[PDB]
């Protein structure tokens, strides 16, 4: 049974957007404003603030690593799911000819990195089918169709952003493992979607790199991120964007070698209240249930919505079976197009979005969304037809 | 005449750390709550707040556009001075075999950057002397000493956060540019200190490259801050840390190209409500007089205090002049030690900070600061002695 009274942005409209941005929790709105009256009090700028400081964030560090299963030196902290991306793609000593597979639905933003790196080391990338594979096929096989020679690294959401799909991520890693070329095949996972949502254990689940950020589904403020990098894949990425925060000190202050662990991908001042949000946020879930059960929660409001679509006779949900997380995406046979639709909605605050590719509209299911919400929508939805 | 009262965080306190971290005034705490519940009421994601955020970026980097007088393409919006720094030196096409050249007063965090730069692109660097330029000698004289063939770029801060001395830039400047070698000496400036103690423009102070952030002398929260990069430099500039942020759109959302100016080195979700509390700081220091005046009146406090500090036996200014700014720089002669006397005064709620090169103490004189804070810093310092 979940406490919706945590999340006050529930009140008075209908949230379907946790994928772009989660409701924030009370709790974290007070960890937050308790952040900035710290500081006041004690610094800003202090041995006591900074000491107050350093403790947040190993802190949320901690946090982090306890919810992947994983040890803290694996756990890197950023702002958002893009910059991990960063960090892993220009830490990797790319030679001229190397090549990226990436599957034909990631990010826009992801893909203009890979661009960017092309284009300073001469490497090349191409994109393999996975938005077929929704209802049918096996996007494991259709990578094994496309590894090559010079294949040395593969970009994968784990969770799609646009059909709802949950790829195999155990075989897709399996099927890089065996391959034999130039390069170990690694893999590195865009992880928006599936983190805080999927029950996720980097222990019992071999993952090389790992990008997610804590506005999401786990519900952090704007702004805070983390990236997960397996201990044996450390070695080869080298620090880029560094700063005061990246490297170790000698005895005149000058830098004496990288920081530990993920720390030496840190660069320099952040919004640290915002920390306090994020770590609030993520120890509000565990006390809402454990991964799984909030994971099955989802899925249930989840399979309502879309069962309650597949009702709908102008409306066509993409995924022919029921949705395999709380993501669910659908087309709707109207003059008005997607674009005018999510318009309207959100003129009666029903909040849902766009997507460019497939063209379709699409809503996120929370543990906390209830029925009520899902048949508002369905009765909205209702309105529009042929 | 400046309003003490709209930054409660100075009473109950004697502060000299605002090159550390502004005291936060109370119209920046009110525009960051306020962000959260406007995305609370109305989003957080969805057309109405993505459209208020982008609203949002764009006056923030258009306040400070005007803060430098400049044009709003040459603005870019970091979290941080280095993040700036990281954009320039990772973004230039370097050559095996070119060189750097810093100043001996330069940030380690800085220093960490090129010494992976070196290491990725086998550039070399080097140090000339600054520090002693404090009293006397010439600093752009320095430089012309050590200009070199391969010499491509000269990285400095405009303000020396050990010392508290000013650079002479225009100079520097010149030097740079009648000097002929493989290359068109460019310049860097590390900001951290002299944007929002310094008047600055750009328009009438010809700059290449100037990084900065917001949360110094400008007062706003930690987690924000901002680049220059002039409109002739920007070619050679190629984006490095990229994102949906960093570019132009196409009909099926797929990357095709660069956003407008600075945009293009800005990476994907941020902070927003921070960036609230930086356009709030900024319009308030506006309010309070011009650049020029507040410089002034930065000057007659540190003066006050350099020359409370010349009469205390025991204290010793690295200065023999009077400060340029508002650092002031001084060592005691006492068996305790630099460290032991800073946590001493942060014991009675006095705050300074200790400096590794040259080892010393140094105090912050913002215009907000008084004789009566001043003088109780002089009185407190007066117990230490041989
Ligand atoms: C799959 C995926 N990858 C990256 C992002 C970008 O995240 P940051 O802004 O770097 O944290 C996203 C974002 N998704 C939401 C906004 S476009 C959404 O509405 O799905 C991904 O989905
Ligand atoms: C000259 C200089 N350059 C960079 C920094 C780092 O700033 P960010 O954390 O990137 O904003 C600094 C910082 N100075 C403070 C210590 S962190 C200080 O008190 O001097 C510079 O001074
Ligand atoms: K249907
Ligand atoms: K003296």
């Amino acid at each position: 049974t979940p406490d919706r009274h945590q999340f006050p942005g529930l009140a008075n409209k209908t949230y379907f957007n946790f994928g772009g941005q989660g409701i924030l929790p009370t709790v974290a709105l007070e960890a937050i404003t308790a952040m900035y009256g710290y500081l006041q009090e004690n610094g800003p700028f202090s041995i006591a603030a900074n000491q107050h400081i350093q403790q947040l964030i190993a802190q949320l560090r901690q946090a982090l690593a306890e919810t992947f299963n994983v040890d803290p030196n694996t756990i890197t902290i950023t702002d958002n799911v893009t910059t991990g991306c960063d960090i892993v793609l220009w830490g990797l000593d790319w030679h001229q000819g190397d090549e990226i597979l990436l599957t034909d639905c990631e990010h826009p933003g992801i893909i203009a990195i890979v661009q960017a790196i092309a284009a300073r080391f001469g490497i090349t990338y191409r994109f393999f089918p996975v938005a077929a594979t929704l209802n049918q096929g096996d996007a494991a096989a259709v990578l094994a169709n496309h590894l090559g020679p010079k294949t040395r690294l593969v970009i994968l959401s784990h969770l799609l952003w646009n059909t709802g799909q949950v790829l195999p991520l155990a075989e897709i890693m399996a099927v890089c493992r065996r391959h034999q070329g130039n390069y170990p095949v690694r893999v590195l996972v865009d992880g928006a979607q599936s983190a805080g949502s999927l029950p996720l254990d980097f222990s019992r689940l071999e993952v090389d790199y790992y990008a997610f950020t804590g506005h999401a589904w786990f519900a952090g403020p704007a702004g805070v991120g983390g990236l997960y990098i397996h201990g044996d894949c450390l070695g080869e990425i080298n620090p880029t964007y560094v700063g005061w925060r990246s490297i170790t000190y000698g005895a005149k202050g000058e830098p004496t070698g990288w920081a530990e662990g993920g720390k030496r991908f840190e660069v320099a001042t952040s919004a640290y209240p915002q920390y306090a949000g994020l770590l609030a946020a993520l120890q509000l879930h565990q006390r809402q249930g454990t991964a799984e059960e909030r994971y099955q929660a989802i899925c249930q409001r989840s399979e309502f919505l879309w069962r309650g679509l597949n009702q709908l006779p102008h409306v066509h949900c993409l995924a022919t079976s029921a949705p395999q997380a709380g993501l669910v995406s659908f087309t709707v046979d109207s003059p008005l197009g997607h674009r005018a639709i999510v318009q309207k909605l959100e003129e009666q605050r029903i909040y849902l979005r766009t997507i460019a590719d497939p063209d379709c509209i699409r809503a996120c299911c929370h543990y906390i969304t209830d029925e009520e919400e899902i048949n508002h929508l369905l009765a909205r939805l209702a309105d529009f037809g042929p």
